[PDB]
């Protein structure tokens, strides 16, 4: 595994001097900016401010320097910045710009001037790597506890002392919870008064874990300890080994590729945990209740399968073999008809690892092409600005190829400019010619993502007996397509940039097979794709083994709502385009699944979906030959640190995959009232008895306030899911960590131990994906 934890240079730990300034103010202040030794926070002090200022790198989106930074325009700031460090270094070369946000639509900005260009560059490269570190983003609850520990001992520390005030503010705003915190500090033997402070010497991490033990009532651990110890006293080495190999391990996990734990390893692990919790009170090969809880929260018990998180997939198959992270009308940051267009949104979408973007190009009044949603009240942006934005951000988080979907409405003169600016903005990144071994002839497969690393592909038109019932459906498809229904003819300069991703008019699956052109593809509005899926589902899957389908939402979704992408991934569609600005279930799931494989934006389709000789109906309700069906059981036990106030909460568990495996609005826990710190649900297990196609499915935990307000979630693909007792750190809608907020659950995952037309039956099957499946099903009949 190539993934590494953040490694923070001593230079950044000590810190560097910067001038900090804000838009809309003429002020500036020199700060000493620092990173904690674990790469979790940027922090700095402002003279006269009580609290140390910080940025939680969990929500940092980008950091830019030099030509990509935003230099100050205010006269007084510019003069100060020019004089800061060396005046012989141009102002902009010293500038560093940071953008941060809980989600990527609502950004805030921090602007800095370094003393020189080397410092600006070093900080930009280092901080970006920490913000996008997959291990840091996936750490278990003990890791999040350690993050809090490092905040307290670096950011909040005052003259080698940790103020109690700082401990309380980091955990809760509630009076009762603050009392619990004080009592817990008292129980440990630390000062607990409102205005007291703890010495750094006495504030070690292992004692900080003893504070965790004193604070939360993890009532469930007693019964679980009794279970695993067989009620015989402490958990012995052999009992722990069997726990790890039987309960915490998928029974079908390959025993050579993923070796079983041994006695010697388990004795050693027990020593690790017992050392941390009991020190010389530890007994050889004997794990205590507190030692068990430590394990359950530590990296050894991380729910995330590291071999899947790492960029470990085979990237050397045809492009058609992958699910590719895709954005629709990417320029829009809100409503389809009344919202704003943006340049920065392109950078933000690419930073999630999204690989396929859309650019709706129109003639600008001044002779310069623009991007906007035609015939609406949306604002416009310059095409040139967008492509320079794409060129900046395209390969910052993924090396794998980007596809730009052009919806081209420009005159020939402005299309010349589109082509010109693509060339000038992208340079070498632009794939303007076929590569060796892959000419554009029939029968020649598409290149692999590996072949096309660091390349931008252009999807644009190249140079130029139906029945009445069929013609009417086609008319509806065209209407639902909106502005995409009619583009301009391709100019030769734009045509010239198109090769492997050539959009063509779809006729039939029979015709696509006959032509045998792997570089021809179709971009279908959801209405068209649904007609094909319902008419010829098996043929759709077969088409997608060699050729690419892009899907995009119909025009009636004016609020930028999304379909659930599994609907189309189930048919092997590769470019399932979503509105990234709408954080509905579809986007939550999309960002969840594409975190895996190194956040590359590419996921390899299941083998059965790539086998040319296999026929597969995604509407099947029975087991598929060659694919082992699964059973999943999820028991929601408790949650930790859901909120800084006393909230009432519940937990839901959903599954999305094949229609027959998709379960929404079925499973909901009881409400635990007035407890945001350690609610204990102890809910009866939720059973997903028969999962027909596990590798197309994900299970999802969603935590909400009683009034339905979203708190956090976690998406767990069944491919590689780890069973047993797991802490599940929660994520926000953009799939960034909430922090300490976690659900504790038990997971069973094992092999399953045993209408008037097809179209109508298939439409009914698709009701399972809706926000209210029963109501959708009732409305159809
Ligand atoms: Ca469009």
């Amino acid at each position: 595994i190539e993934l590494k934890w953040p490694k923070v240079p001593e230079q950044l730990i000590k810190g560097d001097k910067f001038l900090k300034w804000e838009e809309g103010s003429s002020g500036f202040i020199e700060i000493l900016l620092r990173v904690d030794p674990k790469g979790y926070f940027l922090y700095w002090k402002i003279e006269g401010k009580e609290d140390t200022q910080l940025l939680d790198l969990a929500y940092v989106r980008d950091i830019r320097c030099a030509k990509y930074a935003k230099p100050p325009k205010d006269k007084k700031i510019k003069e100060a910045g020019t004089n800061f460090g060396s005046s012989n270094i141009p102002l902009q070369d010293k500038c560093v710009t940071i953008c941060h946000g809980y989600n990527y639509i609502d950004l805030e900005w921090t602007h800095l001037v370094a003393e020189n260009s080397s410092v600006a560059k070093k900080w930009s490269e280092e901080v970006f790597s920490y913000a996008y570190n997959l291990l840091s983003l996936n750490k278990n609850q003990l890791g999040e506890w350690e993050k809090l520990y490092f905040r307290l001992t670096t950011v909040e520390m005052e003259k080698n002392k940790i103020p109690v005030k700082a401990i309380q503010k980091c955990l809760s705003k509630d009076k009762d919870d603050r009392a619990r915190i004080s009592k817990a500090l008292e129980k440990i033997g630390w000062p607990s008064g409102k205005n007291d402070a703890i010495d750094l010497k006495a504030f070690d991490f292992d004692t900080f874990f003893k504070f965790y033990l004193a604070l939360l009532e993890r009532s469930e651990i007693e019964g679980i300890f009794k279970e695993l110890s067989k009620n015989k006293g402490n958990i012995t080495t052999v009992m722990f080994r069997d726990f790890l190999n039987d309960m915490q391990r998928h029974p079908s996990l390959h025993k050579t590729l993923f070796p079983l734990y041994t006695d010697a390893q388990c004795e050693a692990l027990i020593n690790d945990y017992e050392s941390a919790v009991n020190k010389k009170g530890k007994k050889k090969g004997q794990l205590t209740k507190e030692g068990l809880l430590y394990f359950l929260m530590c990296e050894e018990n991380n729910l995330t399968p590291m071999h899947r998180l790492d960029l470990g997939a085979n990237m050397k198959l045809t492009l058609a073999a992958y699910y590719i992270n895709s954005s629709h009308n990417t320029y829009l940051t809100g409503h389809q008809l009344t919202g704003k267009s943006s340049v920065e949104i392109y950078r933000q979408v690419l930073l999630t690892g999204c690989r396929c973007l859309e650019l709706d190009c129109w003639d600008g009044k001044d002779g310069e092409p623009i991007i906007t949603h035609g015939f609406t009240m949306c604002t416009e942006v310059l095409f040139k600005d967008v492509v320079y934005a794409i060129a900046e951000s395209a390969f910052k988080v993924s090396d794998y190829p980007v596809i730009l979907s052009f919806e081209n409405h420009c005159s020939v003169a402005q299309q010349k400019l589109l082509a010109q600016y693509c060339n000038e903005a992208f340079g070498e990144l632009l794939l303007d010619k076929p590569i060796d071994g892959h000419p554009l002839k029939p029968g020649v497969p598409l290149p692999t993502p590996y072949d096309l690393r660091k390349k931008i592909l252009i999807k644009n038109k190249k140079m130029h007996g139906l029945t009445d019932e069929e013609k009417k459906k086609i008319e509806k498809e065209k209407k639902d397509a909106g502005t995409a229904a009619k583009e301009a003819e391709a100019a030769e300069e734009m045509s010239a940039l198109v090769n492997y991703i050539q959009p063509v008019h779809f006729t039939t699956f029979e015709q696509a097979q006959k032509k045998d052109r792997h570089y021809e593809m179709s971009s279908m509005v959801e209405t068209q794709a649904l007609n094909k899926l319902k008419d010829n589902p098996e043929d759709f899957v077969d088409y997608n083994k060699k050729q690419i389908t892009r899907i995009y939402p119909k025009g009636t979704r004016v609020d930028s709502s999304n379909y659930v992408p599994q609907i189309y991934w189930n048919a092997g569609c590769q470019l399932v385009a979503l509105n990234f600005q709408c954080f509905d279930i579809a986007m939550c799931v999309n960002l969840g699944v594409f975190e895996y494989n190194g956040c590359s934006g590419y996921l390899l389709k299941p083998e059965f979906m790539r086998k040319l000789d296999k026929r597969f109906d995604p509407f099947t309700e029975s087991t598929v030959d060659g694919v082992v069906a699964g059973t999943i059981e999820i028991k929601i036990i408790s949650a930790q640190f859901l909120s800084d106030k006393q909230i009432s909460s519940y937990v839901e568990v959903e599954m999305y995959g094949l229609p027959t495996d998709t379960v929404r609005k079925k499973f909901k826990t009881k409400i635990i009232e007035n407890n945001g710190m350690d609610p204990y649900y102890d809910e009866k297990v939720f059973v997903f008895k028969k999962v027909v196609l596990p590798d197309l499915a994900v299970v999802r935990i969603i935590v909400s306030e009683e009034n339905g307000k979203f708190i956090g979630h976690r998406v767990m693909p069944l491919d590689g899911i780890k069973p047993g007792y797991r802490h599940v750190p929660l994520r926000n809608e953009s799939n960034r960590p909430l922090g300490l907020a976690s659900v504790f659950a038990h997971i069973v995952a094992k092999d399953y131990v045993s209408y008037q037309s097809a179209q109508e039956a298939r439409a009914a099957a698709l009701c399972a994906f809706e926000d209210d499946p029963d109501a959708a099903l009732n409305a159809a009949k």
